[PDB]
């Protein structure tokens, strides 16, 4: 199933979907699944540099994304333009994790140099419901 995060791709994402946490909302989320955000977009711009901003924390799987990447590469392709398709995505091998996690943050997008290509923020969230 999915979510309603925010989503702010150019408009063309092909699947943006959750296992799990709750979109728009305080996200929150279950234990004992597989929680993976996801949020496929298509390269609809025209910039062979890619750019990036994901930072998710999880209850024992805080992903960050401190200008990891050179350029939204080390995921995906660098060069976004309109001739590419992504995939993205964001998983987290999920044990049990007990009910609510010690703090959440679940945010992201990417960047070209048209427009901010994908895009989904959770705000927060507590893990639990």
């Amino acid at each position: 199933d999915q979510v309603d995060v925010k989503d702010c791709a150019n408009n063309e994402i092909k699947k943006v979907m959750v296992d799990g946490c709750h979109g728009s909302d305080p996200c929150i989320i279950h234990r004992g699944k597989p929680f993976t955000l996801e949020a496929l977009f298509d390269a609809n711009q025209n910039t062979k540099t890619a750019k990036i901003e994901i930072k998710a924390s999880l209850d024992g799987l805080e992903i960050d994304v401190p200008g990891i990447d050179t350029n939204a590469c080390h995921f995906v392709k660098c060069p976004l333009v309109k001739g590419q398709q992504y995939d993205i995505k964001y998983t987290w091998n999920v044990p049990k994790i007990a009910p609510k996690s010690e703090n959440v943050v679940v945010t992201v997008k990417l960047i070209g140099d048209n427009g901010v290509l994908a895009c989904a923020i959770a705000t927060h969230g507590k893990i639990r419901d």
